[PDB]
């Protein structure tokens, strides 16, 4: 099987410093072996939380203390916990299109979920004003899946909405925030907030490996107060993985890895986009390519979205359609992930994509 | 700080084959490295599930197929999932005393939880008959915390109750089931069932390390059918830890480890009990010492339970009281864990316990 992946759900393994990660694991183990016989602190190991706290403060401008952070064996399990801290009758609002898994979670939890359309600045403040939700779920760095980078002006507008009335919350899902392309980084919503109505959520799945299972979220003082009154929660993220992450960060291996990958991802994205317009002779529209590890491609073709997806499968091309992210009409659109995609598979994979779309 | 631990929440690190575990990790990694770039199958990696399936079939007699198993980053997260598969208005029944964390979870989930007292055969079938619950939560191998081993006759009685009426479930929490002392092993409730009304739950926290975070549960066909209709769940247990566990088991390292520890735990328990009656001159009543990694000690003393716990702290002795496990009166009773307890700390720790109980 000679498969080529344009999947957004896969990550890079070719350039991941797996030997350094293991060497960090050995060092952390031989240093904190005796602690492995006990269960971790429910919020996660303090030193690990402190290591992440410093990191996100530098890279995203996030203001927090380690006592506010909770780890974190996946965004969903943390989101599950978060819904139980927020008001039970809270009305949730998600981006349309958006993360369907998180949508289905909220629906299955008996919560009312409203869908918010997007403009060129991302999540529409006009629609939020109209539908009047309680909790916002947004992806500022790189809108999942449209890829729109929410500008500061829109970020300020959401912050104002949350601040002008009591019991309003913003869940900043800062997924896929490590990378931008020929545009500058923008501070997180949580950092621009003059108050404390933002829950910041992050993950290491795209910067490290998705199989590692480490996420985190930062609670506002009152929500943190509600969490501590539980007293029955147990840490879900592995202790070995926590201590390995701490060493990986503090040894400087993480920053060294990120520095290497921004250049790698920049070059690969450039080649892929160049190859796309070359093969399609400019008959492909690329959207949301200024950040993240995926972008969107629309096609002027007589074929439907599943006809394309079907042919791609027969051509051994792993790809997903944009209708996957509909929560609640025009040219067919696909999502193109280039994290796992090997550089040598670019020209071949783009040729296979052409056949899946046009036929020949 | 020269602390001695009688804690039931700690595990053995002195005799854990940590170097073998890492060597298993290296072998599994170099063999399945490419899979680390993708998220695991939501139920867990199939080969890992199959490895656990064969294991529990041999040791506990559990009848199941890998398709029925779900991993599994902790019993609580699996129990959380289980409450969402079972009927929403299901009335739960737990052992009194029992696992307070699991009790608080169910209460926080808006579920009605009834408490069932114990007799010499464990969870009272007479009280279950009287209170008429929907779902039973029990710990047959070693009752948490009383330590009573549920005999087959009582196991059969619970199975009959669940089978004589529709929509009745038994959650077999087979925690602390690896070890018995001078008594024979008893097949799991799930294995003795002539039908399929039992959910079998297990963990590797006591056989391996609690920081590893690997648990599992086996669903009945209909409950499995309800799980698959979700389609939004993500695996919470680390992929590296899964693949390491598989290698650890299949290489024969696990069986070799268990064989070594049963002899270790047997000798240590014997010495501890011998030391207890020697120091206390026979004025200590030991209960529930035929299995598990802890037993119960009652004391004829004028001191209350927290006076004892307080003095133990000042004497640098980590210990917990039995009132910790009350869900909803006589001689003070403490729980004595001997998993982490070093052999050289037995005589000293038992002397410290005497001072905490009697004063001198
Ligand atoms: C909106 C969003 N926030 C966070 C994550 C990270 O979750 P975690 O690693 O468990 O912390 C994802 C990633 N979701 C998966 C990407 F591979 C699945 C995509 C699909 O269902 O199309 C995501 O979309
Ligand atoms: C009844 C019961 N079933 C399972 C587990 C194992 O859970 P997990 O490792 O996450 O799979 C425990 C262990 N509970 C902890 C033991 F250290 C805490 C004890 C306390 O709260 O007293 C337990 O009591």
């Amino acid at each position: 099987s000679d498969w080529i992946s344009f999947s957004h759900m896969s990550s890079d393994t070719d350039h991941f410093p797996i030997k350094s990660w293991f060497r960090c694991e050995q060092k952390a183990a031989s240093r904190s072996y005796a602690t492995l016989g006990d269960m971790s602190h429910p919020q996660g190991i303090y030193e690990v939380r402190a290591a992440i706290t410093r990191l996100i403060s530098l890279t995203r401008g996030v203001k927090c203390r380690p006592e506010q952070m909770i780890i974190g064996a996946g965004t969903q399990v943390l989101m599950q916990l978060l819904t139980e801290l927020l008001p039970k009758e809270a009305v949730y609002a998600m981006e349309e299109p958006g993360y369907r898994r998180m949508y289905q979670l909220l629906k299955n939890a008996g919560k009312q979920v409203k869908t918010i359309m997007l403009d060129e600045k991302g999540m529409s403040i006009a629609e939020i004003t109209r539908q009047q939700p309680d909790v916002l779920v947004t992806t500022p760095s790189h809108q999942f899946p449209s890829g729109t980078i929410m500008p500061v002006s829109r970020r300020i507008q959401l912050l104002n909405w949350a601040a002008e009335e009591p019991a309003r919350y913003i869940i900043e899902d800062d997924y896929d925030s490590e990378f931008t392309y020929d545009v500058e980084s923008i501070p997180a919503l949580q950092s621009l907030d003059r108050f404390q109505n933002v829950i910041y959520m992050g993950t290491f799945s795209k910067s490290l490996l998705p199989g590692l299972r480490i996420s985190y979220m930062v609670l506002p003082p009152e929500l943190l107060r509600a969490y501590k009154q539980r007293g029955y929660d147990l840490q879900t993220c592995s202790s070995l993985t926590q201590l390995t992450l701490q060493e990986f960060i503090e040894s400087g291996e993480y920053q060294k890895h990120i520095k290497k990958m921004k250049q790698h991802y920049k070059e690969k994205r450039e080649r892929l986009i160049t190859a796309l317009e070359a093969e399609f002779s400019g008959e492909v529209t690329v959207k949301g390519a200024n950040a993240g590890l995926h972008f969107v491609t629309e096609f002027d073709t007589r074929r439907t979205e599943q006809d394309i997806l079907s042919h791609a499968a027969g051509l051994q091309l792993e790809i997903f359609g944009m209708s996957r992210f509909n929560l609640k009409t025009g040219r067919p659109t696909l999502i193109i992930g280039f994290a796992r995609l090997k550089e040598e598979d670019i020209q071949e994979g783009v040729q296979r994509l052409f056949k899946a779309v046009y036929g020949h």
